[PDB]
RNA sequence: UUUUUUUUUUUUUUUUUUUUGUC
RNA sequence: GACAAAAAAAAAAAAAAAAAAAA
């Protein structure tokens, strides 16, 4: 009920499922709740779903760790099992449908239903009974906090979506060994790289190349980590000389030119993606570039996939299977020398 | 609930207050419901209340036979008991407050609080108990549809208004006994006409000189009647000789015109009220009058009205009580007959 | 594209496939064009879709006489192949997905594909190529204006949809030849009554049996066709002489008593289904039902069903296949005589 | 007039009295103004109310010092006489109607009308004539800059809303004198601590002992002030070695480790209140919290409160007047020492 | 078409001319893409015009260097030839029509035409044919950035708007040299001072005496520079010791202040003007104004204009003409120095 | 061009408060 | 209670203007 909502969301900042009713006014997209006789608001709906929808949804999310939306989307997720992932990117749930949750969006009550057979239900393992349901599903990516029986697991990022804020867990556990079972066959997930998902304004280091490429400047630390031919002033340092935005598409790039001088990001597809692409526009100079695909990869991760390849090819299409799925680049090279790097068709 | 209300609704057409649950979608002001996997419109607010709140009000609405809007508001009514009346006319509640009933338009859970003794609350003497409520209310109109202890009845209109639908009711009783409490001491209601609350397009005379009005042309009527100097001419049958409409301020003229030539009426206020002002075009003439007060006075009533005045006075105001309210007419009279006979300030 | 859908719709009336853009704005869910520089209303979206999803669909609906979405609906049609079948009673899409027809709410370009499998995809046998494609279908069902080799009929109704005009053609052919597939197994579609889909303001008697009880009064009628015991005078013509109202369960009641004297629908489910629950006020004798089942039923077919059936049973629930589903009613005898007959669960 | 209200907001920024209009459109619950032929935002509606209706209260807004809608909603106040007081928090009105300000929101032109009798009218001393009117007030409210005759001031809080900020005043006087009449009759106020009402990101220390609490460790801190066995490991600083957070219920907590490491905090009732509940998340440790009551209590103010509790009580509720309202602390104890100490009912 | 906008838009971050559609749901005032398989926001409009028209307006907007919107407004510019002037201040258009952009704003095709030719059409030098149109235009504007052979250049100022990002240009060129023609004969541009359009939280000095200004004290700087008797302590520096604020009309004093000590700029007239008047309320010290009339002059070129000045007058409103527009300053001198010295316009 | 009403983020009075300090 | 000085509110004056209405 949408006044049960109300009063867990008023109580406890989350669905709980207590029982229990408030005043409830909906208007102009908004859900108002009476509080000592004066309406106070508590959420706008900013998605496609109608308003008291959408409120039932935010108010049921996952509370707990759980793998970020870009993870998801590049394992083929479809719809998740007995609760809501929350897109924060998009204020709007990570997928269309649920299963036993809004009964306005439900498809099913339980995922062994035969709506959900074609689907990739997402699983997780820290809720009892999941682990045995997932066994049983036809499709379905699984995620546990330790080892399940039978399963080859994978390990995924060391980072997870907590509330909306992305952080490497210590009081809780926020790396989950990963499980893909396509058409009834479990899936062996390839070895894959997997991007940090930082902030520019919040840009911390997690590595000594990375805090080395922030403290020293372009010749020193180029020097320093034998990293001479690999374009790396242009492709992370990026140029800012012409009137068109030349190279920058790794976000550490972006950090360290934001840290002297700040720019403005125009996010024209806010979404969580491995490749993000931004309207970029350099406040100090006056560079712009309309598309930049920009990936937050480990410096180190980066250095080592720019250093694994073959330098002898004019152009050559460079497939890396970063955050579970195949990310393309764009090699051009001559005289043996890389000369940008960036992901294909930006 | 929502859920609750919107389940009442699809499986009674009305709050009935059984258990049940369906799923609900609101948007753009209107209220669907899922049916067969495809939503189905339930409810489209009309009114200026959030439009879930609007919704269980219209749901718990007042299906029995209850008083005109109109009647209610000329009682000084402001909130009602226990109960919700609609008016259709509006398409919205005649109060703006009630008791017990939508939990964010509450100001309280029984009329006997304090915060209900200034405004005069309606009761209905055929729901249990309530009849003693009103003797231990300060203010309050009660409608019986018999005798009451103790208290002198005032038998209001034979018409009630049941379920939108304003009629004589003979499977049920549309006659009520109204009673009357200011400051805690009973008022006699003042001996007073009735308004017979017809449509023009679903015009019925109800008397003999209705039908006599109704069939026979303006000389024969005039002379059987002795209607002779009371400018009836105008008043009722109307003039269409000049560019501003003459009088046609009896709907039984307005409706004897629409027999034989219809025209539009322009409700530039739809409430309901003893006297309703219309912009009249006169499609076959193209006389037009921009207010036009007219009054569903019963011809006999409107009849023993204008002979009941004394002729020898040039301008003077009538003050006659009609609906348990006073209206003011404007009485001109030249040479012992009257000229015109019209609701002040129109 | 929405500019060309517009253009389609102001150049033709409906979509058809030609090219050329005109302005189009979109504002307070509605879709304006502008024609000699004054913005013209073209589209005012009743629907829950978004607003340009919505009028691209109502541009592409179909406009050949097509199934009532009552036949649809009872025969388990979830989803249509390349096509809209546009439900004038919500003023809505009746399929929540299509077929190759808008981008929006697609879910394949092809009914081949293995969304489609579990899904009954209506197919219309007046398009080239669909027998075929209903031929490979897993589930499916098909209407053809003629007989399909192999494949036994099932004859419909003689009205059909054009364009919300639930008629008999003459100039075209409205009468259909149905086939059910699930799990790819053909089913034989049982024997069913059909429903006429009259209107009560527009009534028209289709047999010698509905022109009589027209005319003919109460005990002539009931004399005449020997219906004496099947409480015809109740169950049919309906009673009013309670508050609460009696019978009127069939449509031939409802227009013989709206001759006489007209009274008030309120559908608080506007949808199109063989069981039609209204909340029936009578605004002669005050009679009112919160909830009345109504079902279009020719006359004949319901005397036929009414003395098939054993009257020698207090209480009975009746299970009659009309429409192609199985519309259960309550039949109450006493004595040998027939009591109450009306579909159960109102 | 909205025009001329409008104009009064291009002109002086509030509504000042003056004359004159200025062209002015309302659309998607906006204000907008024509200026140079380009339409300009006025203010967008975040409220309940109608947008020219909001828009109107909001322009006539009380412009100079007020105290905290807080203190407002702890006196019980429900109107203020002749102004309105603007809750910066919501972006609504503190009080749902007015006297003599908005005509769509006045219940009376004047505070001594019978309507506002029973409702407890917020008077503003500073403005003339508002003494007396207070004096033959029921019930009232009444804050003064300086003494009154025959009246025994109550100290308020050093600090009052501004503009929608909270600052101690130095060019303005901020410090007012709290008079409150109940039924005619005048009431005590009783002593109270006051909430510094401090930001997060932007606090400032008010005393030595935040001083020393901001600048030295927590070992350091405690033993210096005397403050072991009172629980100040959680209940101030916090804990974070579990997956849910602990105590940290003093916003001198939630400074010091923000000073450190920034988190998120989601108000889910944003409104003014003497504690306030948050969606705390560590983006540090993942510590999160689904409720946590924050007071913004001076940290003198709350060790003397912690210092006067009798610590031999294993459960015991404590009654603690705080903005001229109780606040009802639950505290915890084992071997005569607090354990737990936080707002009771979170 | 919309569709094909917003293909550009998700491919290429603004209309590029690309052939190619997805799928675009509008729904509130806000245009949402359907990304694998979620709704995503491309843009939420912020204007008065029809969602899909303002957000095809925003796709085809200037990516360019242009001149400031203020710089426009005060010449008189009234249309754009064939480009889209984006208001970022407004988030709006800059104009209310177009020519060649879209069809359902535009009001000619070509900037040749009769109906443009009564307005001051914007022509942008930078774009092939456009200088050629601007000397065939009755009335425009033209901005180059080089020499107009047969013209004489009129520079406007150092910096440009480049995608809502004000900056002087070093990889790109933001001086442009400005003509005027006003009924067919050339206009020679006054001599102006030039606002900086500098931000009050990026504020960043631009001359040697801006730099003293923000590193020494008060008395310091008006010695050093010898403005005593021009009441830079109060016009400049700011007089926060009543309860109405003093002075502070230069944007330099404001950023001063906020350095030290941070306040709230309430915007009641959020547009792009050469004056910018704020309701300013000190955090600090409580001094607030309602109406502060803030210009971002150099501060160099403010000391010109005061000394400029003649002291010798009781009060004089003089005209200055800044940023091609004549700025009314009041000027308050009092035996002979300056009391107050403040813009007046907006 | 000649009025009227209103306004302007300056100063000076005039009151009415209130705040002090002294008696 | 006077007294001196604050601050606030409400008035008036000093001087250049601005909007609308008239003229």
């Amino acid at each position: 009920s949408l006044e049960n909502v109300a009063f867990n969301v008023v109580n406890k900042g989350h669905f709980d499922g207590q029982q229990g009713e408030v005043p409830v006014s909906i208007i102009n997209n908004t859900v108002y709740t009476k509080v000592d006789g004066v309406d106070v608001e508590l959420f706008e709906n900013k998605t496609t779903l109608p308003v008291n929808v959408a409120f039932e949804l935010w108010a049921k999310r996952n509370i707990k760790p759980v793998p970020e939306v870009k993870i998801l989307n590049n394992l083929g997720v479809d719809i998740a099992a007995n609760t809501v992932i929350w897109d924060y990117k998009r204020d709007a749930p990570a997928h269309i449908s649920t299963i036993g949750v809004c009964s306005m969006t439900d498809i099913a009550k339980k995922p062994t239903e035969t709506i959900c057979a074609p689907l990739t239900v997402f699983f997780d393992g820290r809720v009892d009974g999941q682990v045995d349901l997932f066994r049983n599903a036809r499709n379905g990516v699984l995620i546990t906090e330790g080892s399940v029986k039978g399963l080859q697991p994978s390990v995924g990022p060391k980072q997870a979506s907590l509330n909306g804020v992305t952080l490497i867990g210590e009081a809780v556990k926020t790396q989950f060994n990963y499980y893909k079972k396509v058409d009834g066959v479990v899936q062996q997930l390839p070895e894959t790289y997997f991007t940090q998902s930082r902030n520019l304004q919040e840009f911390k280091p997690r590595s000594q190349m990375e805090i080395d490429f922030l403290e020293l400047a372009m010749d020193e630390f180029i020097e320093r980590y034998k990293l001479e031919g690999y374009a790396f002033e242009a492709i992370v340092y990026g140029d800012f000389s012409h009137s068109q935005l030349g190279g920058l598409h790794l976000l550490i790039g972006l950090a360290k030119r934001f840290k002297e001088s700040p720019f403005e990001l125009e996010d024209f597809i806010p979404m969580d993606s491995t490749v993000k692409n931004y309207f970029i526009t350099d406040a100090q100079t006056g560079s712009s570039k309309c598309v930049c695909s920009v990936i937050d990869l480990l410096l180190d991760d980066f250095v080592e996939i720019i250093k694994s390849q073959d330098l002898s090819v004019v152009s050559k299409v460079v497939k890396v299977t970063i955050d579970y799925t195949e990310i393309s680049f764009m090699l051009w090279c001559k005289d043996g020398h890389v000369e940008t790097f960036y992901p294909k068709l930006q």
